[PDB]
């Protein structure tokens, strides 16, 4: 078989929400903002800051023409309304261009649920629109495009215009939670115990006769080199909450030789002992976000799965005991940088642990028909470190290896040794000599 | 004591356990430590394999011949689940808690079989994890859950037995160990998050399955003393009934919760059968001398 | 006998415990409240 090990993965992608802290902000390009109040009112206010200044508002149902005051932009007023609509709550839309200049209220649009999405996109500016379950778009060929800012007291969502199906159904009734993929069920016999009721005569039978089982020993070499492998996974959003940095197993070839003669192998990482973290720089959007940063404290053992195509691991398969000296060696960590449109792109940089070798780890998997193989070194490890690089954070300096970057730049990591053998396999005949 | 105050920005809140650390704060300000290392490593500088000069490879036997016999091993198994867990309180004002922990299993368990009485040991672990959360906002009384592992049916979970009964302890170098083994409830109860005002999330449900999976052999070492292991690879599985959450807006969580399969459940059983075909030098009833 | 289980928890060990907006504190009685500011001038506001 190949290198067996299954270590850690924390898959969690059933969510398509995840809101920001309600607090003013200023929208980037091509997304959606839903906005999801409780109480009929002002939610958020457009801002240009050049040309255009817009509003909204949302209102409670079957109040025929009226007059409600409003506090357009921090500044107060009476304004007049209208529900003419008595089911599903109105969300007007006032479209104005100057702070002094006439209360302009537009929008008609009708929706219970009370949500609503206004963000940049495609250099250009629109709306989501409806009425009952019939959700379309606002069509806003708004003057200055280019420097939307929401102002608003309540939670959003934010969500990218790529995917307008599943918003459109949203702003029709909403958010209910996950629901689905949930039933697979082809295995069952019945009742779960008719089948099987016994002991009956528990575990006596030969299979095989015996035979004579000499040692033939291999006294040669041994030589690894190591290198790690990643797997980096953010959140969604506008792009700046992260959510997977870590380690993962991969399989890596070398063409080796020992003993005078050549040797190919196979190699795959696997660690023990990886701490999970959150370098949280501060949970708002405008902020370092990152839900874990797996990283390596001395309490971190080798399970790197190893593999020889050479005479050796054809040999032995029956190992009551299998040790050796391996090159201990040092092990460092390369550099990565984070990607974040506005601010200064964090970082990360060193990072080192020492190891020592402290056991192996032979493995057998028994298959319904075969007998997969696999066979690993154990490593304990120490900590000689370059103190962790990574700017605009409030923890710095940490020790271990870098959850991102273990290329290293470098060419490899030595890992050598020798070995003594044990086993017992068909040898000559000593039943020729049965005399001294 | 009924004050009502309002912070207009960014800033920062702390319990009791914590008075010390403020003090400290407000005394110097220590956001910075950014130095996990105690002293001067009280460790070794660096011992690697200098001279790798292996010189010429030579071979010496340490013994001579021996006689090893292959037997089918057909047992009846009964062995006994209970998924054990821990609770570890973490810090906040009430709602933010994040440490679900797993602990292996600890149990022993008593049956008769042929008259010896039998004595196993239970270990369980999972792995393919189906980690969840609750994101019920960011503000202090928001619902905070930084991990909730609701194992999926894509998760294998691996259980390991040190089986003191001799029947079990007389298999080493195994040729071949199939066996057959059965399915189990493995129910799940729920929990509560105690801020100290409103009502508490309830995360209900819980009602899964297993099915049969795979098994296999492992061994470590020290030294001249070995490690031994009886390792199985066992997947979770799903069953018809949803698993409804009321009063909670993250609702249907689907497969086993980390927190409680106990539900004053007294065990999980799941019975079986081992089939071991083993190879064994001990079973030599030949090499007898005279008389 | 030697087992192999996989398990690690690693969270908020500086206890840096304070990251939220601009606030609307009705909190539980007794803490203390760290102030973080930028520029200053009015951080909180309180009411009976």
């Amino acid at each position: 078989w190949g290198p067996g090990e299954i270590n850690d993965s924390t898959t969690v992608e059933p969510l398509l929400d995840g809101p920001y802290q309600p607090t003013t902000f200023n929208p980037p390009v091509d997304y959606w903002m839903l906005l999801a109040p409780t109480t009929p009112g002002v939610i958020v206010e457009g801002t240009n800051n050049t040309d255009r200044w817009l509003a909204t508002i949302l209102i409670e149902p079957n109040v025929q023409s009226e007059n409600r005051t409003y506090t357009i932009f921090g500044i107060q007023e009476q304004l007049t309304v209208s529900n003419t609509s008595q089911d599903q709550w109105k969300f007007i839309d006032v479209v104005k261009t100057t702070a002094n200049g006439s209360i302009g209220q537009y929008g008609s649009l009708l929706s219970s649920p009370k949500l609503y999405a206004v963000m940049k996109h495609n250099e250009k500016l629109y709306t989501y629109e409806g009425q009952t379950p019939n959700a379309r778009t606002g069509h806003y060929s708004t003057t200055n495009y280019d420097s939307v800012n929401m102002t608003a007291f309540c939670d959003f969502y934010i969500i990218p215009r790529s995917e307008e199906s599943k918003c459109t159904e949203y702003i029709n009734n909403g958010l209910p939670p996950i629901q689905n993929t949930r039933n697979v069920v082809p295995l069952s016999l019945t009742a779960r115990d008719v089948i099987h009721y016994r002991a009956q005569a528990n575990e006596d039978i030969v299979i095989s006769k015996t035979s004579l089982w000499k040692e033939m020993q291999y006294n040669r070499d041994i030589t690894i080199r190591f290198k790690f492998a990643n797997t980096i996974i953010k959140s969604g959003g506008l792009g700046y909450k992260w959510s997977e940095i870590s380690f993962k197993p991969a399989n890596y070839q070398y063409t080796y030789t020992r003993d005078g003669e050549e040797v190919t192998a196979h190699t795959t990482c696997s660690v023990n002992g990886v701490n999970d973290f959150s370098f949280n720089g501060g949970s708002l959007p405008t902020d370092f976000v990152v839900s874990k940063f797996e990283v390596i404290k001395e309490n971190s053992y080798v399970y790197i799965d190893y593999w020889d195509d050479s005479q050796a691991f054809r040999n032995v398969v029956y190992v009551r005991s299998l040790a050796a000296n391996l090159n201990s060696v040092m092990c460092t960590g390369g550099s990565y940088n984070f990607s974040l449109p506005v601010g200064q792109w964090p970082v990360l940089t060193g990072g080192a642990v020492s190891l020592h070798s402290a056991g192996v780890t032979l493995s057998t998997q028994f298959t319904d028909f075969v007998s997969l193989n696999s066979l690993r070194f154990r490593f304990r490890l120490a900590v000689e470190e370059p103190h962790f690089k990574l700017t605009r954070t409030r923890l710095d300096r940490l020790y271990g290896l870098p959850a991102a970057d273990p290329n290293n730049g470098k060419e490899y990591y030595e890992i050598a040794g020798r070995f003594s053998l044990i086993s017992l396999v068909p040898s000559n005949d000593d039943y020729q000599t049965p005399i001294a």
